[PDB]
């Protein structure tokens, strides 16, 4: 049987300001994406941590080192600026291979500061 | 491992009609569903703009040229006739190539006209 | 790649009395899931047509000839009897497949009575 | 074609911490997620007896023993302590294989005692 495994997640990410509307999905800074594993145009699930709300959307990536994260446009009634998320991915797989997966997790502080541990 | 990408969308189509009367499915122009790649019985994720409701269901084709946008069944508690909403539908496919798939978008303007 | 789609639905379905209680899950007449092809066990997606409640869960089997469609117990929350509903289930499978898939339909009036069509 | 099928559940255990400061996921005794065949880092879904609230997140073990459910994160918006909630697994496998599948299920009373 197959298993649905936390992929990565990017930990306590601030909604940040950006110019351009992102059509329902959510822009991510590439380099965000690369270390919690996560692909453009993969499905993401995106928990607010400041206002309890609780959405399913799908990445875009935003150019690396802007530090974006952003719902500007179509998604901007789940978040605002400043609320922090925790974004996830989740891949499936067989249960061996479930057993001993590690997740790809990045956390944050501050201005969008990212580090491989809390 | 086995991903799930976005497949398809159509960006801001406009609800024209939402029975409370069968048949909790959405209908769409089939030349919609064709340009995002959706077919009939697919799930598909719709993300009302106006109201900011997230909902599931899925599709069913409608009349070709119809230019419809119907959400029928339970789906019309979720959305009313001139709500902008997106409509998407996701797929799966192994880690390799989802790092170079590409989705099936149509974007719309006035009442369902596609770009 | 691989779609997912509806496998089977029971089409307006009413809620009824049940004495047992069903710990989360969806108590559903065996002759209605072999109706729509949905199995014991099966995750389910109930769309409440009175309410507009939307829901996920699981099935299990009720005794044939029951008529039974009961979330008694830890489910209670999301509908009530008497309350018309839509039961689905989705499965995945390949494009070709998916693209001449056929759903196992379902449909009900009165008193929980099943027919092939509306 | 694949069916989505109930892997195992906790039913009726109690929320016994709910912290809003990291990290998301709900921590499970690891005799629990024994039980249920629920793996760490598996989805999983939960769903809130006492205040009717449905959510997903993921599973982590807790301290092998303790008799903990923490629902950490923004889940903490979601369960309160002494709350009663189901935690549920789902798993896909094969039409053919999923009509003799049999979910892996625990049982809970008072404060956390497995059945």
């Amino acid at each position: 049987m197959i298993r649905t495994m936390l992929q990565g997640k990017l930990h306590r990410v601030k909604v940040t300001h950006a110019d351009l509307h992102y059509e329902g999905s959510c822009a991510i800074d590439q380099d965000f994406l690369d270390a919690a594993g996560i692909l453009e145009n993969e499905a993401i699930d995106i928990w607010n941590v400041t206002n309890g709300k609780r959405f399913s959307t799908y990445a875009i990536a935003a150019e690396r080192g802007s530090r974006i994260i952003s719902v500007n446009g179509a998604a901007a009634h789940c978040a605002s600026v400043g609320d922090i998320v925790i974004i996830a991915s989740f891949v499936t797989m067989p249960d061996e291979e479930a057993r001993t997966w590690r997740p790809n997790v990045a956390y944050f502080e501050g201005d969008n500061e990212m580090k491989r541990t809390a």
